[PDB]
């Protein structure tokens, strides 16, 4: 029923409580409260400074974000490019970390084109920096956006850079981002955070 | 088709929401992470900042979400003993698929002060990501597991549980094991958070 776009990622996940272990594909997941990462953003914070943790949580979210498209990669090879990189959007929202709605999206391998424009709804990462941190002067959402451009960099074969155009903690009222290739604008931290100096 | 007669009260409360980009654990918000956020974590701060602090950092993170599911399952089993009602952290770090948690001994009574506990761990996610990052430890290396068993364990029993891994995965053993009592039964010897912090340099030195 609500599922019809998902089930081939819902029957890859596997809760197996009994063992302590649950599967996405044959790679470890946990369950984890947003807190925990919320004193996690705050402790890195205290111990190395916003640089070195706004590039932790990018680089994380960049290694998860080309893992999953590693195994969402194999699956629907008989469908057509936006409906297989839609993959990556949808495990965000499986995970429980943001809801992608997609206000436009322009792709092909073949032509190293790739243009997104997504709105991100209910972001967990917003919610937790407002929790430690109080309102901000930028974009708060570091490990969804370093998922965003693994996941899409994995799919396309190039480095696509995203930037996070709006967002909850500095107010926004829906966070926001926009990818593109690196040139229409791996230590790809460097260049996300470089980008996002642009007033 | 249920033989999750055990764990129902806790499942109960697990409501997935992958349209709205939520999972929910009662009134809580969670996720579903790769184990790499943690191994990258331990990959940096063991460069950054050495062993020591690398360890500490990890028991603090696993005590302060070990507390956490003690305050939501707190008032979970009132017409259970207090044994079956404290299996709900060994249950959760399941459930989290963190370790599976197998019962050699436990005896507890919160109005006598007392508390042992003697558990197998199996499937540690912690000694696959250790090994798969460092290799083979000269010591146990489940850290954030044992930070979780204290600070859900302190909490339950409102005192000091520490816990010992006398055997691990991490070291070619064949699966973890840990031991927990009161601080006062070692054979060695303010704010709320600056107990927790003390709680955690205990179970540090080992
Ligand atoms: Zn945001
Ligand atoms: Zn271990």
């Amino acid at each position: 029923e609500q599922n019809k776009d998902i089930q081939d990622l819902l029957d890859k996940i596997v809760f197996d409580a009994q063992h302590g272990q649950i599967w996405f594909d044959e790679n470890r997941m946990l369950l984890m409260h947003t807190s925990i990462l919320g004193f996690l953003r705050k402790d890195l914070y205290q111990m190395l400074g916003l640089e070195r943790t706004k590039r932790f949580f990018i680089r994380c979210g960049y290694q998860a974000g080309m893992r999953d498209a590693e195994v969402t990669s194999k699956l629907r090879p008989n469908l057509n490019e936006a409906e297989a990189f839609m993959a990556g959007p949808q495990m965000h929202g499986i995970r429980g970390m943001v809801q992608v709605e997609v206000n436009e999206l322009h792709l092909s391998h073949d032509l190293k084109q790739f243009y997104a424009d997504f709105n991100w709804l209910n972001s967990f990462e917003a919610e937790v920096h407002l929790s430690e941190f109080g309102a901000s002067d930028q974009p708060a959402c570091w490990m969804l956006l370093g998922y965003a451009c693994g996941y899409s960099s994995f799919v396309m074969g190039q480095t696509i850079i995203y930037q996070e155009t709006h967002c909850v903690a500095q107010g926004d009222e829906h966070c926001r981002i926009i990818g593109k290739p690196l040139s229409e604008w791996d230590a790809v931290s460097d260049e996300i955070i470089a980008l996002q100096a642009e007033l």
